[PDB]
């Protein structure tokens, strides 16, 4: 795999770490649809709305499997620490047509 998962569960977005890159989310949408990182970095997305939302990357863009997280309820967060330069798109599974992609470089 191309990114580890601090965290299978989503998480208060107060437990936010100090150095995550933070993608918020709110009114349907990714609100940096196109983040670029350095390869170590970890990416925390935390859902600003009422509509639960997650990111799913599918299968051979962050490893063999499709990586579909949790669901995000509102002030609720998740991370992938990515550990290979390239891009990586990810939609939201419910609502597909939120796209957004992280450039790992
Ligand atoms: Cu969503």
């Amino acid at each position: 795999d191309k990114a580890t998962i601090p965290s299978e569960s989503p998480f208060a977005a107060a437990e936010v770490a100090d150095g995550a890159i933070v993608v918020d989310i709110a009114k349907m949408k990714y609100e940096t649809p196109e983040l670029h990182v350095k390869v170590g970095d970890t990416v925390t997305y935390i859902n600003r709305e009422a509509m639960p939302h997650n990111v799913h990357f599918v299968a051979g863009v962050l490893g063999e499997a499709a990586l579909k997280g949790p669901m995000m309820k509102k002030e609720q967060a998740y991370s992938l620490t990515f550990t290979e330069a390239g891009t990586y798109d990810y939609h939201c599974t419910p609502h597909p047509f939120m796209r957004g992609k992280v450039v790992v470089e």
